[PDB]
């Protein structure tokens, strides 16, 4: 009933007198702890925006209670991250670089909590959703790639998981947004020698969505020619093997 009422209300996008009340109701539904009501709020807001504008001040005022609450990392429940995801999908401008830095800090703390829980034996879903949030914020800088890769590698190494890791699916979405930065970070000599990073690079390159990364690598074949061979000799043969594996992919 609430969803049907919200859908009927969002259809009144053309009445200029109504808009403030409708926008308030849509933001209330978009922030609902109920999952179905949250999704309905997102869909109704998307429909409402097709025929009505909404100001940035309205978005900030309506989202202020949630943004103030997420100052601490324990406040980031899966519902809160879902609401932030919906807000950044509807209103990409809303979130800036400092929000990305705060989300990075919270993600680091939640990954530490995931590692602690694994050592002792929803936090994995919180972590995955937080990683997924980054690629939907247009203001997310390429400088996030290195800390994000470092924290994911640390968590996976602690948990000893590669195939079952749920961090790869959102991370590859973020990496494909900055493919040159990712390729240059992984194609460093020390990083190509470090077997864990080389494995993570090969796994990312094999992904279906990793076409931008492979296109970036393919655009400069001359990079491989330095790695094809002209205790140091052990490193050069490893670099040649990594090069031939990348070319094979």
């Amino acid at each position: 009933l609430r969803i049907a009422a919200l859908n009927a209300l969002a259809a009144c996008n053309y009445l200029p007198q109504s808009r403030e009340k409708i926008i308030a109701a849509l933001f209330k539904a978009l922030n609902s702890t109920n999952s179905e009501l949250q999704e309905a709020g997102e869909a109704c807001m998307r429909k409402f925006l097709e025929g009505a504008t909404i100001e940035v001040d309205q978005i900030h005022t309506h989202m202020r209670p949630l943004l103030m609450m997420l100052g601490d990392y324990r406040s980031l429940t899966l519902n809160v991250v879902n609401r932030l995801t919906s807000v950044t999908r509807l209103f990409p401008n809303s979130f800036n670089d400092k929000f990305c830095d705060q989300m990075m800090q919270h993600l680091r703390k939640w990954m530490e909590v995931v590692v602690i829980t694994h050592k002792g034996g929803n936090e994995m879903k919180i972590c995955s959703a937080i990683i997924n949030l980054f690629h939907l914020i247009p203001a997310a800088p390429q400088t996030l790639v290195k800390p994000l890769l470092e924290v994911v590698m640390k968590t996976e190494r602690a948990m000893l998981i590669e195939a079952g890791s749920p961090f790869r699916e959102p991370l590859i979405k973020f990496l494909t947004r900055h493919p040159s930065q990712t390729v240059e970070l992984f194609m460093m000599e020390a990083t190509l020698n470090d077997p864990q990073w080389s494995r993570m690079f090969m796994s990312f390159l094999k992904h279906k969505d990793a076409r931008p990364l492979r296109d970036v690598l393919a655009a400069n074949p001359n990079r491989f020619i330095t790695l094809l061979l002209p205790s140091t000799s052990t490193m050069r043969l490893d670099l040649q093997f990594q090069a031939i594996k990348i070319i094979s992919i």
